[PDB]
Parts: structure tokens; sequence; C-alpha cells
């Protein structure tokens, strides 16, 4: 059967298949082709990805997201009881165990986060079968290089409950090393930076590839920094614009405060290819509409503190892989938010000109590189 690539992300999940001597990163129902991490609880059904984020607004108590902060954890766990106090939905101990509580079909309902988690793979599995025409059960699941045993058995349990036979549970910047065929140069051994920023997390990690040998020199980032951050500034930066234009503080509005982010979130992907873009929302609040515009120069300028700063966690890593910048091969972009202009330049400056590998979509190039190793560990490549 087809064995297939999963990227199952802190916030969006992509699904590849290497059929015919490439990779096919498979799009969804609505032809996205990544998915939001998200599970949706309902009076008459369970909503996952899309149809999950759509509705957070109106049912934030049982719109569950983060499960991967949660997975291979302990309820004690001082990350977990950190996270907690940001979430919307309740998180409980069973036996030292963190569960997830949530109002199910008029009932409460409880789930580990490998049942959330195993959620958005049941999902992703749909994904591929649809495009597929054919059941799909085989599959590479890709976690990020710093997790421990109970983290990787956990993600290893998701995919089992979602029917997935999970051929190897992968790194992340392994599967990214992996798409660009970075393993299989001809010559010695290759010093290889990722640099991963995405919606929630920044991982930058130092991979030293020989002989098949993908030897993590160091790992760096910041576990709460990603597209989030960004679209938060701009989120900020217009409350405080309706506000000033018509005195109305839309704060504790929160499907207003939503539509907002969403048509934030929407500009800012904008602003990777064009030099501005548009604001449109009907009836914002109020029957009020906020139709405005902002430039990639604002964009950049709200979020110019945190752009910069992500160079701090790259002379961390090569520092503790005892590298100079000059000694690194090839630098790797992962993440949806490194499609950010000033952010690629940021770093190609850091590398005094040196060009980066970000031809791989770089929200897909995690799961590009888990569907190759799929293929190789099924026989089809
Ligand atoms: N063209 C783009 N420009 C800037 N940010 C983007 C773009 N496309 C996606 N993103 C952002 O990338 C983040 C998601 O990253 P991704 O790698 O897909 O998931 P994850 O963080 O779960 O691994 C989101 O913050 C999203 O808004
Ligand atoms: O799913 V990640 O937050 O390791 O890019
Ligand atoms: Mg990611
Ligand atoms: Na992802
Ligand atoms: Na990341």
């Amino acid at each position: 059967g087809p064995a297939v690539g999963i990227d199952l992300g802190t916030t969006y999940s992509c699904v590849g298949v290497f059929q015919h001597g490439k990779v096919e990163i498979i799009a969804n129902d609505q032809g996205n082709r990544t998915t939001p991490s998200y599970v949706a609880f309902t009076d008459t059904e369970r909503l996952i990805g899309d149809a999950a984020k759509n509705q957070v607004a109106m049912n934030p108590t049982n719109t569950v997201f983060d499960a991967k902060r949660l997975i291979g954890r302990r309820f004690d766990d001082a990350v977990v009881q950190s996270d907690m106090k940001h979430w919307p939905f309740m998180v409980v101990n069973d036996a030292g165990r963190p569960k997830v509580q949530v109002e199910y079909k008029g009932e409460t309902k409880s789930f580990y986060p490998e049942e959330v988690s195993s959620m958005v793979l049941t999902k992703m599995k749909e994904i591929a079968e649809a495009y597929l025409g054919k059941t799909v059960t085989n599959a590479v699941v890709t976690v990020p290089a710093y997790f421990n045993d109970s983290q990787r058995q956990a993600t290893k349990d998701a995919g089992t409950i979602a029917g997935l036979n999970v051929l190897r549970i992968i790194n992340e910047p392994t599967a990214a090393a992996i798409a660009y065929g970075l393993d299989k140069k001809v010559g010695a051994e290759r010093n290889v930076l990722i640099f991963d920023l995405g919606g929630g997390t920044f991982d930058v990690s130092i991979l030293t590839i020989e002989d098949g040998i993908f030897e993590v020199k160091s790992t760096a980032g910041d576990t709460h920094l990603g597209g989030e951050d960004f679209d938060n500034r701009m989120v900020n930066h217009f409350i405080a614009e309706f506000k000033r234009k018509h005195k109305k503080d839309i704060s504790e509005n929160k499907r207003a405060v939503r539509r907002l982010r969403t048509a934030c979130e929407r500009a800012k992907r904008t602003l990777s290819s064009s030099t501005q873009a548009s604001i449109e929302i009907d009836s914002l609040y109020e029957g009020i509409d906020f139709y405005t515009s902002i430039t990639r120069a604002r964009f950049e300028e709200l979020n110019a503190d945190l752009f910069r700063g992500t160079l701090d966690p790259v002379e961390k890593a090569l520092r503790d892989a005892k590298l100079d910048k000059s000694q690194i091969h090839d630098i790797v972009l992962v993440g949806g938010s490194t499609r950010i202009p000033k952010i690629q330049k940021l770093l190609q400056d850091f590398f005094n000109g040196k060009e980066l590998n970000k031809s791989i979509n770089p929200d897909e190039a995690v799961a590009y590189g888990a569907a190759v190793q799929a293929a190789i560990l099924s026989g089809d490549k």
C-alpha cells in the first residue's frame, strides 16, 4: 500500500506521498496543503482541522489545540502547569497523566494528548486516502529532535490509535535534510543548519551528516516563538487603530478579535509575496466595516525585535556545535514563518550572503522528507 509521510505539527499538520519519482504534498478538502492541528467537540459532532479552527470563537472551551505541548508529558511537569494558564480548554490530572476535558455531545469527556493527536492523524490519513483512492496504513511520523522517548512513544501511540502503522518516528530536522538529499552528496561529512520557524515554535538544529548518520551536534530556539506572535503584534496594532477611529475597544468580543486575527494571519502570508496587503472585514464590530491595509515595512517594524532575535539561537547553536559560520555546508529553511522575506534576509546576511535551501515550501519540507523516508522503508525507493 502507499506509505505516507506526516508532519504532525504544533499548529499545522502536512501529509506527503512519494510516488513515481517525486513527492506529492496532498491538499485537504478545502485545497489547503496544510491542516490546522485542531479538534473541536460540539453537541452533535467532532470536528478536525479547518472546521475545528473555524468555529473556535463560538466554542472556545471545547476546541483543543497544542496537544503536541502535552504529548508524552506528566501533569505535574513545570511546562504543562505553565502552558495550562494560557489555554481556554481544561486540562485535568488522571493518575499523573494530563488529560484534556471537554463537553462532547452533552456529556463531559476527557482525552489523553495522544488521543487528540490521533484525531489529527485520522484526518491526515483520510486526506491522503481521498487523494490516492486507496487505503493508507503505513506512515513515517515526525517529531522535534528534542523529543524524549516518552514523547516519541506517545506520538507513535497517536498513530496506532488512528489505525496507522508507524514505520518510524523521525526527527523534523532529519526529515528536512532528507528532503534536500543532504545525506546523498558525493563527499565526506556535511554540516547542516536547520532554521525552523513555525506557528508556535522556533527550532535551530545543527546536523553533521556522514555515512547515513545524522549526528545532532546542537539544538537551540524558543518553544514559545512563532507566527502566532507576529499575528498577535498585528492584532494589537489594529485593535489600537479601531479604538482611535471608532472609540470602541473590541478586545473582549471574542468573535470580533478572531475575525481580525484571521484577517491578520492572511495579510501576513500575502506580505511574504507582496509589499502591501488589504484587510477586509464586513461588520467587524457593531456593523462597522473594517477595510484598511498594511505595508510590508509596517509588518516588519511591528515585529523587528522578534525577527532579529531569531539570530541569537543560531549563534548559540553554532557555539554549542563548535563550528564557525563558514563551516556550515547547507542552510535549510523549514516552517511557514521562514517564508517572511525579512527573516530570510536576516539569516542570509548573518551567513554573509550564503544561499539558503528554500525551493521546497518550508511548511511542507518536513512532510516531504517523511514521505521520502516512508517510501524507503516500504521498499518503494
Ligand atoms: N507565506 C507565509 N508567510 C508568513 N507566514 C506564513 C506563510 N505561510 C504560513 N505561514 C505561517 O506559518 C505558521 C505555521 O507554520 P507550519 O510550519 O505550517 O506549522 P508548525 O508550526 O505547526 O510546524 C503560521 O504562523 C502561519 O501563519
Ligand atoms: O510541529 V513544530 O512546533 O516542532 O514545527
Ligand atoms: Mg513545524
Ligand atoms: Na507543520
Ligand atoms: Na518549529
